[PDB]
């Protein structure tokens, strides 16, 4: 198996599970996973047939227990660190951070960087808001939050 087919597989894998974690019909999906040597974290956005829905809200919306919802989540964690392992085993400078995006109509993006977050200091809710500000366009909702976001971008910046 070549580089491309671990990647496709792994891939496949999950999409697989991001779309098994959502209990209805889903029209666009965005998949954000923050992974470095100290520790990390993975999340996720869906549409609907527009507004975006949170992930962790599934199991309060909707009919799939906490603990089901929980494994299935650490899982696609264990998909993405075995996506970073994978890049380690094939001499590849281990990316920081991925994107994973797809719709209800086959778009498909998949894309890697290697912003040095460890050294930028911020936590995983700047990292997370400041991927929502520029990603999208949304803003946070406090104004600690939102200045948070313009360091985490004045920092970028200066990269």
């Amino acid at each position: 198996m070549t580089f491309e087919e671990k990647l496709s597989k792994i891939y496949n894998e999950i999409a697989n599970e991001i779309s098994s974690m959502i209990p209805v019909e889903w029209e666009k999906v965005y998949t954000m996973a923050y992974i470095d040597d100290g520790g990390g974290e993975v999340f996720f956005n869906y549409t609907k047939p527009d507004d975006l829905n949170y992930y962790t809200n599934i199991p309060k919306e909707y009919n799939i227990s906490v603990q089901v919802f929980d494994d299935l989540w650490m899982d696609l964690y264990d998909l993405f660190e075995e996506l970073r392992d994978l890049f380690k085993e094939e001499d590849l400078e281990p990316w920081t951070s991925c994107e994973f995006d797809f719709t209800r109509e086959g778009e498909l993006k998949v894309s890697f960087d290697y912003i040095d977050w460890i050294n930028s200091e911020f936590g995983q809710i700047g990292r997370q808001n400041y991927y929502k500000y520029r990603k999208f366009g949304i803003l946070p909702e406090t104004e600690y939050e939102i200045n948070k976001v313009k360091e985490i971008e004045q920092y970028i910046k200066e990269l």
